[PDB]
């Protein structure tokens, strides 16, 4: 979730995870992703 993705280094993105950035998750209620 955002609180999760966000305390441990990462960004919710709805679309894409930009170049060296992974789907880790999600945030939002499952409808974005969570870039690592």
């Amino acid at each position: 979730d955002h609180y999760n993705c966000v305390s441990s280094g990462g960004q919710c993105l709805y679309s894409a995870c930009p170049i060296f950035t992974k789907i880790e998750g999600t945030c939002y209620r499952g409808k974005a992703k969570c870039c690592k």
